[PDB]
């Protein structure tokens, strides 16, 4: 029993991370095969980040600017480019503990591991959603960039996240292993605001199945509902729309439980309306959306 | 900027967990040098956890019965003894993978990473705390036990625990490496109920430093109080009683921030007294305990 918002086993990822240095800026590089994926901002001073033209200030770099570093043994780069927001570097040897791999573009109320290193060293491990603002909600201090977002399924680690930059609010921005940032954000240091952090409707509807299994079940009611019923409520709490795809993802919680999907929304409308009333579901005191119905089977089977 | 539940990476304990058969009972066991650790109570069916005799169950068990798996290679088992609540299974191959390590019996309050493992296989890693009543609140199937909890200092993994049991209130027990139980809990199937689950302060202001430093200052107040005036209030709400030795270890969050602990102490009173008001702090709606004054500079400084 018990439910933890619980990151991938780091040990896989920990393997791929390595130093990057192009003149005083210091980040972290994802090693795979014979390519390091870091940051194209590594080649910017913080007065480049302004107004940067990658493609001007890249002319000035060489390969022999890119200082990588796996722990203490320095590798050597014998070809860069710039694939969007991320640069390639080319080194002559093969990460020998490359795990076995995708890049995947994940969507938002979509969760996965971050690995927040610094140096190419990593500090600690932590779970995210991608928000439906294109968002993260992350911890990340100077140094931290080139940090990567993933899921593992079995053996196979698939990358869905680079951290590129802090919003003036607090929240994260970056890119996937393509470097095409997630959402509107660039890679300059400008005006850029977070529209609405909606929350996932469907992670938090996730995450009250997880509570009944785990025994937490006040919130449970009388009442039914319909989507569009629903829906208003949503609306009206800056909540996603519930799409009949979410209903279709939640079956086997509701299989499992006996708990109609509609009857879980009818408690999560009582609880939008009504609020907690000084309990917790879960030890939270507000309707968490960081979980997927997918996370919820996972903890709640123990998929290894 | 932002503040995350974050735990240790788990590389290091990933090389460590391997899967301990002893009859119908598969569990985890920690992997250290030619030592393999695990619960006692791989020897037991489930009708022997009503009231098992350890030594007497041991008695009717030889090497070769303990069977223990590193990934898809099997070890060879060749001396047992029981330590405590542990058992201790020579093998005759040294864990190549063995970081440095240290066992530590953690205080209450304390904070470390679990990985949890299902036949030997990580699933997944998250932040606990030692509860002031000596449980933890823990994510624990059946096959997790032999789980284990750890901090690390640059490279150096200290084991704190590994998972025993889950009392009928969905909390968890276990030891440390030596096997002791932390508090009164036993590896039998009986009447354990868990006392008062009381907050950790210390870790509450911590993480109210935590909050002021990335932004959340919204319940900063006009207000101070005494040690004495906030252990009244801290009393009400089964608070632990703060000490000097607590207002000691916060120094350097209040030199960091400017705010003496006594100062938010006061904010912790009226957020006591007066509750959120539907308000967030570090996206959380109720007062977070499982930080450590340790913790924060950790993850506000970046260490490594
Ligand atoms: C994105 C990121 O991590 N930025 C970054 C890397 C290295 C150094 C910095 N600094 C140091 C102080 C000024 C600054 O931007 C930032
Ligand atoms: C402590 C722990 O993980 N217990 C455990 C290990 C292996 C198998 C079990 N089962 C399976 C179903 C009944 C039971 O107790 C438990």
């Amino acid at each position: 029993s018990g439910f933890r918002k619980m990151a991938f086993p780091s040990g896989k990822v920990e393997g791929c991370m390595v130093q990057v240095t192009c003149g005083t800026t210091t980040l972290n590089g994802l090693w795979l095969d014979d390519v390091v994926y870091c940051p194209r901002h590594v080649i910017c001073t913080s007065e480049d980040m302004l107004n940067p033209n990658y493609e001007d200030l890249l002319i000035r770099k060489s390969n022999h600017n890119f200082l990588v570093q796996a722990g203490n043994v320095q590798l050597r780069v014998i070809g860069h480019s710039m694939q969007n927001c991320v640069l390639k570097l080319k080194v002559d040897t093969a990460n020998p503990k490359t795990p076995k791999y995708k890049f995947v573009r994940i969507q938002p109320g979509q969760t996965f591991s971050v690995l927040a290193c610094y140096n190419g060293s990593p500090s600690g491990v932590y779970q995210c959603a991608m928000r439906p603002n294109f968002t993260i909600k992350g911890s990340f201090l100077n140094g931290s960039c080139g940090s990567v977002g993933f899921n593992i399924d079995y053996d196979c680690v698939s990358f869905c996240y680079m951290h590129h930059m802090e919003l003036p609010t607090g929240v994260h921005a970056g890119t996937d292993l393509e470097g095409n940032f997630y959402g509107p954000f660039v890679d300059r240091q400008t005006a850029q605001a977070a529209g609405t952090d909606t929350t996932i409707t469907v992670n938090v509807l996730a995450w009250l199945y997880a509570a009944v299994i785990n025994g937490d079940r006040w919130f449970l009611n009388r009442f039914t509902t319909t989507l569009n019923d629903f829906n208003l409520v949503a609306m009206k709490y800056n909540y996603e729309p519930l799409t009949q795809d979410h209903v279709d993802i939640l079956g086997p919680l509701s299989a499992q439980t006996g708990i109609a999907v509609l009857d879980m929304c009818a408690s999560l409308k009582e609880l939008l309306q009504n609020g907690m009333n000084g309990r917790t579901i879960l030890g939270s005191a507000l309707l968490e959306d960081e979980f997927t119905p997918f996370d919820v089977v996972r903890q709640c089977s123990g998929v290894t």
